[PDB]
């Protein structure tokens, strides 16, 4: 799908007004979602909705992701309530653009 | 209030980022009001509809990437003829926030 990549990697370069580091990690990731995310398409097969998003986010911003689980951990130390792990996403999410 | 609590949270950002929050500033007015809902949700012991709540969260808080992964997949979908989940749409958002920055 040659014509297809390229034609997204357009779209990203209009829409973000930047060109792509090609030599990036975050690119090589990007395009290798893609690639992946065809195949699944073409299956319909399901998307993971859950423990999936948690690995990426460690993957992408390993400070911010330690960060919110910090968080976490002083809120189970002090309130004592189970923290359901779908918190240290929002709160990943959250901290990103500080 | 959780007050000494939500101190203490911050300080911890703050140290973890090598930075000083403006506590006059919309940005720690952000900050505090997501983190108070945390807490909220935690202690009332209340799930979230994880791909239902990122969504939200995407289009408000991320909404240049979030719209433009919504174009990338329904280029896909029309090019492949196949459907997409909703799911597609979040996960490639975060694959394009650390592209845009």
């Amino acid at each position: 799908h040659s014509q297809l990549m390229a034609q997204l990697v357009e779209v990203i370069e209009d829409s973000f007004q930047m060109k792509v580091n090609k030599e990036s990690v975050n690119y090589l990731r990007l395009i290798r979602h893609i690639r992946f995310t065809i195949e699944r398409i073409k299956k319909e097969e399901p998307t993971k909705e859950p423990e999936k998003l948690m690995l990426l986010l460690k993957n992408e911003y390993p400070l911010c992701y330690n960060t919110a689980w910090k968080l976490i951990k002083i809120l189970q130390q002090t309130l004592k309530k189970p923290v359901h792990e779908a918190e240290a996403v929002y709160l990943t999410l959250h901290l990103i653009p500080i």
